[PDB]
């Protein structure tokens, strides 16, 4: 159903924020969105094009991209999910980043890298492996998956975690900044590769990235390190889901609980501010939703008030913000403190204009998940316009295509 | 009465549009009005720091600063207004421009410099004369003014002029910098100095900048080729009044027509853009208004057509757009070949919200003529307060004073 809500106009949403270096004047967030409509070998297409550009009209709005991988080895998906590696992936995403940037808009780009859940006949087809901290699958069936396609999981050499951070993150950030990225964010959620290396029950590695909490942070702030020599820390950001059982990470069931785990990551983070080097955000997802599924309150486990104890600077917050509309109370909670930005991800499919939505209290159209991670236009685009112009048959047909 | 508007959201009014290195995300725009609130050494003052502040809350809305004085020799009225000629100017502008640029907005700030119409009395106490082009007085009792006080008009020397582009407006210009103003604008409308060297009622100057239409209009093309080696051409705009007879310019009734005079100047202008010295914006009055006065259809012996056809980059029209509200023909008419602004003066000051008020068809606030030029805050920043919370004999009695 469509959701009533009171307008944010004269709260602190409308607020500007300095976030790196620039500012932003909203504090309404689009955050990372896998929906599948790059083109096949990951660059991204003329749909995301205009769906990027449709959300970034309130202008002073941050928008970060959905999921993108860093290189060949970090993909996996059956989906088609854009690409920042190579110089015609760069040069697509500055289309999008410049539409945006026209707008007065900013944007992030999330740097993935699947690991353990990558694929392994996707994997296969690269003459790649499937990787991660160590040689474990989210399942029995995944294990059986792979072996049965003779391409196991295997656990990254200690070279190979160096290349992560000197080759496949270096160059992407290149790439990133190319591109016109405002931000690259790690993704270090919802059991990706990141993920996998920071918590023990993905990590049992032996060398200096793991066998302890510090260990395994320890190829998160390399990243966090090298990639600020690069690019500056101001154009960093980091995802983390500590309380997320998603792709089967044990959370606060593993043998460090995530409260131990996450509070030592973000406190690193901030010692890093302490000396000049703080990264422009954190971002963390709310105990309401682990990945793209709603959490019930009695299976919530914690709560992300150990990142705002800790870490002095901008936070991102988000997970179904809207439980609690029309008036929102959560939401004005998180943001009283005047450096908290809020995201909206399902919303934010079919509503375009979430932004001006909030703003003034106007009716959020319902999301279509069966649509999330289609491969065409419908449900993707489909909801900048009027129904009465929409033919559904044409744009189920409308595959992603180069852009111009 | 208050004004009945359509909403102009859907309209061109809200397309982006680059000017010089920055993009607008609204073309409405406030343009110089002069309000008498600066402080008495012409520095701005806190009251003038909200005022700008209060307008700037549509991201992307291009202000211009009220006439600013360039040095001691450019003022001469009894009202305050401010300056750009010392570091105190600087650094309390710069308070300004940086609140409005935290909005994600810009600002352009108005140079000046009153010329013939300098009270004698005021520049009397500077030890100074009032000066022109020409030793000229806009009417038989400023004559009598200036000379009742023994300090009559005189025209600049050669060298002086020299001196104008040399020092008043490049300290002007590195002052502006300094404050952070996104633009520097000459003010060559109204009948003030700039329009006094343009025009042969107030120029009969027999050195390189009097004697035809090329010569008069030699010190302004100077100052623009000198100020563009500064600050970039980008960083520059002109006001221009072709059709005005404020303070007794004789317009279509002089030896040389305001099309021949100003075709000139728009034409040099363009050459210059075709070289890659382009000005960010020409900003226009159009025949509906001379200087802070309406004109009667009847009295309209032009129009700024010219500009459009000569020019091709930005243009800033002014002058009673709400005319034809509530439906805004005209102004939908001026701005559909992409490139032009429009602004509202009047309007602005009794509607700080104005962008919003016509982007969603907002019931206009009527102005109050009676205190555009009075010292103190009532009707100045009080159009920003709920009434209930208006206590006007405190206002009344808030006059300007130092920022922080
Ligand atoms: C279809 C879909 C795709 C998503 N893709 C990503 C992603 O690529 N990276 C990421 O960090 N989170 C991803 N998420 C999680 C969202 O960013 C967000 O945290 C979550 O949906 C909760 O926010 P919401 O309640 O406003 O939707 C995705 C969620 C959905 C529903
Ligand atoms: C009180 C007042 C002060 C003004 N001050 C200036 C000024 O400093 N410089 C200038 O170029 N025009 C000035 N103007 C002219 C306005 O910028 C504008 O062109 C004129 O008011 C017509 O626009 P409007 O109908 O939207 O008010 C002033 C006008 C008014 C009414
Ligand atoms: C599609 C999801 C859901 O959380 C994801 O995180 O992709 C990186
Ligand atoms: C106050 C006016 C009215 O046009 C003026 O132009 O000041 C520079
Ligand atoms: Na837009
Ligand atoms: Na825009
Ligand atoms: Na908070
Ligand atoms: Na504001
Ligand atoms: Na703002
Ligand atoms: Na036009």
């Amino acid at each position: 159903s469509s959701v009533k809500i009171s307008p944010l106009k004269d709260s602190e949403a409308f607020q500007s924020i300095k976030v790196g270096n620039n500012t932003l004047q909203t504090k309404i967030v689009y955050p990372p969105t896998t929906r599948f409509r790059a083109l096949e070998d990951h660059t991204p297409s003329d749909l995301q094009l205009q769906y990027y550009g449709d959300r970034s009209t309130f202008p002073g709005t941050l928008l970060i991209t959905e999921a993108t991988f860093v290189s060949p080895q970090a993909s996996g998906w059956e989906g088609a999910a854009p690409g920042i590696w190579t110089d015609k992936h760069a040069k697509a995403w500055k289309v999008i980043t410049d539409k945006v940037h026209a707008n007065g808009s900013f944007v992030s780009t999330q740097l993935c890298f699947l690991g353990r859940v990558a694929d392994p006949a996707v994997m296969k087809t690269r003459g790649l492996n499937p990787v991660s901290a160590s040689a474990t699958y989210e399942s029995d069936a995944a294990k059986e998956a792979a072996e049965a396609v003779g391409n196991p999981v295997r656990a990254l050499t200690t070279q190979e975690v160096k290349d992560l951070v000197y080759e496949a993150y270096t160059n992407a950030a290149q790439k990133a900044m190319d591109a016109g990225f405002d931000y690259i964010e790690l993704h270090a959620a919802h059991g990706y590769l990141l993920d996998q290396f920071l918590q023990p029950c993905t990590n049992q590695r032996t060398d200096e990235y793991g066998g302890s909490i510090e260990n395994r942070a320890r190829l998160i702030l390399e990243l966090i390190d090298h990639l600020s020599t690069i690019v500056g820390a101001d154009k960093i950001g980091i995802r983390i889901s500590p309380w997320a059982t998603f792709q089967n990470m044990k959370a606060h069931k593993d043998t460090v609980h995530p409260l131990t785990t996450f509070s030592y990551l973000v406190h690193e983070l901030q010692q890093r501010a302490d000396k000049g080097q703080g990264i422009a955000y954190i971002s963390v997802v709310e105990p309401r939703v682990s990945g793209n599924v709603d959490v019930s309150e009695e299976d919530q486990a914690g709560d992300n008030e150990f990142v705002s104890k800790i870490w002095k600077g901008v936070i991102l917050k988000a997970g179904n913000y809207s439980y609690d509309a029309p008036e929102f109370k959560t939401l004005k909670e998180d943001i009283a403190d005047k450096r908290t930005l809020v995201g909206f991800s399902r919303y934010f499919t079919s509503n375009p204009n979430l932004v001006w939505k909030l703003r003034d209290g106007i009716d959020l159209v319902p999301y279509d998940r069966n649509t999330f991670y289609s491969d065409n236009n419908y449900g993707y685009n489909t909801f900048s316009m009027d129904s009465e112009e929409v033919d559904k048959e044409l744009e189920i047909k409308r595959v992603p295509s180069a852009i111009e």
